[PDB]
């Protein structure tokens, strides 16, 4: 149907929104503490700690799958980045801090794309 390819298209600019968000949002991390899985070798009781460990490479595999429906289920993602960083790391660390200033920063590029997806549909 035509009607299957008119929602691809679309699915396909929100996959090219949701990239353009992504590269934004991990611009945000310039130390790169959130770029890939936390390791399992150097971190062994991670999953002890966290159920849903997310990081910026693995949420861009998701995003070229075209896996993301909307804008919600990406920032789900985007937030388990920074509420895994604040529990499993304690307050006075570079990584707590680091997930501070990823969310702070993040928030205004949220903003804006929540407008674009509400504007452009
Ligand atoms: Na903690």
């Amino acid at each position: 149907s035509m009607e299957q390819v008119a929602m691809e298209l679309r699915l396909t600019e929100l996959t090219r929104l949701l990239r353009s968000v992504l590269d934004q949002l991990q611009d945000k991390d310039p130390a790169r503490i959130f770029a890939q899985p936390v390791s399992l070798k150097e971190v062994p009781d991670y999953l002890d700690h966290i159920k849903h460990p997310m990081d910026f490479a693995t949420m861009r595999k998701r995003l070229e799958a075209q896996g993301y429906k909307n804008l919600h289920e990406f920032e789900e993602d985007f937030d388990l980045i920074i509420d895994n960083c604040m529990k499993y790391n304690a307050r006075d660390t570079v990584f707590y801090r680091a997930a501070v200033r990823l969310r702070d920063q993040g928030g205004v590029v949220l903003r804006q794309a929540r407008r674009e997806v509400d504007s452009i549909g």
